[PDB]
Order: structure tokens, then sequence, then C-alpha cells
């Protein structure tokens, strides 16, 4: 009944037979959901119930950035503003941004309790150099805006009990990707708020970019980044989550089960598999690598905290309404 190394996600909005099989399985250790997995709050909440029923140790994800990655947006879930909000926000009053950080993180942590999810892979650490698929996704060009706006959010969310996760380590706002900066350049800016964070950083997601001058294989799949930097130089303690290797140039020609274990290998404490359950079956059954204790320690400590609201109570909370009028008045 300990979490296994393979993140995956289910068929739909309710569990099927093959769901159950897959979640049984031991190397089965993580559910991330999607927009279609959200009909309303009751319908989810009731699939993250019968999720926990097959596999206690499992650990529900979801990204839930704000703005333009956000998976649930109705039936009473707020509509989070872009993280490029809370830097603008900065440029005009440090002080409140903070403040609202925080009140946009304990919303958005405490509606995804409310329906019996973990966690969100937020927040995007990736500085704003002006990429289409980060554009607003990020929070400020400083890294120490984006730092410390990143704190206060996760600030939130630990407020109602929910851990986080930066991205994407060691920087993709600079086939896969490539990036041809030295390590210095990189380390001084682009890592600069995952060294910075401490504590506050509980996870990391590795990009998919090859890192020319430093290593020859992607960041999720490198032992200088993930043990040399982010363990060793860094000394971070928090898991590691590979990003979805489900994309093309992430196997680099190989299998999923290869890039998986690759992934693990370097320094991966779990790996994701989106958006095609089969495939993700066949890495449950292929996979030699097995979840460690070490590994196991850190998956634990990514879920949520404490008893959470249910969402009838949520919505009448002081301090959830005092959040919802912090973020309306700032935004
Ligand atoms: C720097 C942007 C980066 C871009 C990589 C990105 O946005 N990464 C996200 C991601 N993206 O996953 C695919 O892009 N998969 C795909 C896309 C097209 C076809 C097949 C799979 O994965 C995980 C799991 O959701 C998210 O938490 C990541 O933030």
């Amino acid at each position: 009944t300990t979490p296994g190394p393979v993140m995956l996600d289910v068929v739909g909005t309710t569990l099927s037979r093959d769901d159950a099989r897959r979640l049984a399985h031991p190397n089965t250790g993580g559910v991330i959901l999607f927009a279609r997995h959200f009909q309303n709050r009751a319908q989810l909440t009731a699939l993250t119930d019968s999720i926990r029923a097959v596999r206690e140790d499992i650990l529900i994800a979801v990204d839930h950035e704000g703005g333009r990655v956000q998976r649930f947006r109705t039936d009473g879930f707020t509509v989070l503003p872009a993280m490029r909000r809370l830097g603008e926000l900065w440029d005009r009053d440090v002080l409140l941004a903070t403040k609202v950080a925080t009140a946009v993180g304990y919303i958005l942590a405490a509606e995804l309790r409310a329906c019996g999810i973990d966690m969100s892979f937020t927040p995007v650490l990736d500085l704003d150099y002006g990429s289409k698929v980060i554009g607003d996704r990020a929070f400020h060009r400083d890294p120490r805006v984006v730092t410390l706006l990143a704190k206060s959010l996760n600030h939130g969310l630990s407020l109602a009990g929910m851990a986080n996760c930066g991205k994407h380590f060691p920087g993709h706002g600079f086939a896969l990707p490539t990036d041809d900066r030295t390590l210095d350049a990189i380390l001084e800016q682009d890592v600069a708020p995952y060294d910075w964070l401490g504590l506050s950083l509980a996870a990391v997601i590795p990009a998919h970019v090859i890192y020319t001058q430093v290593d020859k294989r992607p960041a999720g799949f490198s032992r200088v980044w993930l043990q040399d930097i982010l363990r060793g130089k860094l000394g971070f303690t928090g898991a590691i989550f590979s990003d979805d290797l489900s994309m093309e140039a992430a196997r680099e020609g190989g299998t999923l089960t290869q890039a998986a274990d690759a992934a693990l290998a370097a320094g991966c404490d779990m790996v994701l598999v989106c958006n095609q359950p089969d495939a993700a079956e066949v890495v449950l059954n292929g996979l030699k690598a097995r979840a460690s204790a070490e590994s196991v320690r850190r998956i634990k400590r990514m879920r949520a905290r404490g008893k959470a609201l249910k969402w009838d109570k949520l919505i009448a909370q002081p301090e959830y309404l005092q959040a919802q009028a912090l973020l309306s008045s700032a935004l």
C-alpha cells in the first residue's frame, strides 16, 4: 500500500474496471486530472473519493496554475489569473502583491481540496523572457520577484494544507528544445528561485530541454541537473516529478518504458504518463525500477495535510471570502 513511481490518468468522470486495475498496480503512485475528468464538483469529488477507495496511498494532482492553465473553471471554481498578473501587481505595489499572491494560493488549494485533490503542479518558476508556450504563465522577468511571489503563493497553498511543485527546472523560459547557455548563466538567474525558496519549494518538474553546454541529456533524464545540481548543489530534498513523458520528443526514439526507467534512474521520484492509460499500463508492467523507501518518503510528503472543508462550508468561510475580495479588488 505504498505509492509506485508512475503517475497516470483515468478514463473519465467515473472509474472504469480498467482504471481500477491500473490504480491497484504496485507501480502506480499517482493520478493527474485534466479537463475531461471534470463535469461538476459533485462528480469530481466522487471521482477522487473512488480513486482513494482503490488506492488509499495514491497522489492526486492537477495542472491548476491560473490563466491559460486551469483544468476546472466552472460549477463554482474561481477562474484564477495568469501568474504574470501578479508580477504586474508587484511592479506597482510589492507588499500588496505578496498579500494577493497568498490569497490566490489559498483559493486555488482550498477549492481543489474541497474536491479531494492533493496538489497542483504550480508554481511556474520560469523567467518571463518573452516563449509562447510559457508566456503569461511566468510570474516576472526578475528571479528575485519570481521567488517572493511564488513563495507567497506556496504559503497560500500551505494554508489549505497543500504542497507545491516548481517548474520547469532548471529553466524553460529561454526534437527537444535546446539551451546553449553556460551553466553559470543558467544558475545565476533561472535556477536562483529554486535555490532561494528553500523549504518553501516542495517538489520540482524538470524541463524536457537539452542544456547543451551542460549535459547531453534532457534535464528530466540528466544525472547532472537532478543529482549534481538540484539534489547536490541545492540540497533539494523534495519530490521530483518528470514532465509529461507522452511528448513525442521526450522518448528520444525509445519506448515509454525506457524513458520512464531513464528519468527515474537520473533522479526522478515519479514519472508522468498523460493521456494514454494503456501505454502507461505497459510502463507499469515493463518498468525495471521500483519505488524506493526514500522516493516513497518524498511522494508521501506531497499528500495534502489535514481536513479539508467541503464546498458548502468553504464558500461561506471568512478567510475564503477575504481572499476573494482581495483578488477582486487587486485585479
Ligand atoms: C514550459 C512549458 C512546458 C511545455 C513542455 C509545459 O507546459 N509542460 C507541462 C506539460 N505538458 O505536457 C505536454 O505537453 N504533453 C503533450 C503535448 C502534446 C502532445 C502530447 C503530449 O506536462 C505537465 C503535466 O500536465 C505539466 O505540469 C507541465 O507544466
